[PDB]
């Protein structure tokens, strides 16, 4: 019975037909590699608030 | 190390196996679903131009 071993070794090839089953099997996802440089934030303006354009005659 | 050459041919049947495995892993439906990043999207406005606020009287 020593063969078992003898005979896995020499038909592990067999486990690449078995990766690409699950792998047709797997769901697959991905990304979207983020973006480094948010290093300024950025502030609005200088605002200032006043009434707006009065109409005068 | 002859042993190499008997396993080939032996095991041929394999190719048309894995033949089976690819043309039927593509007829098999995949979808990579990319994502958007954890930085989110957004686009301005609907935004349409126009003249401006008329005094009248």
């Amino acid at each position: 019975a020593s063969l078992i071993y003898r005979q896995l070794l020499t038909n592990s090839y067999s486990v690449d037909l078995y990766d690409e089953i699950e792998q047709i099997g797997s769901g697959k996802t991905q990304n979207v590699t983020i973006n480094p440089g948010p290093f300024a934030q950025t502030r609005y303006a200088p605002v200032n608030w006043d009434h707006g354009e009065i109409n005068d005659s």
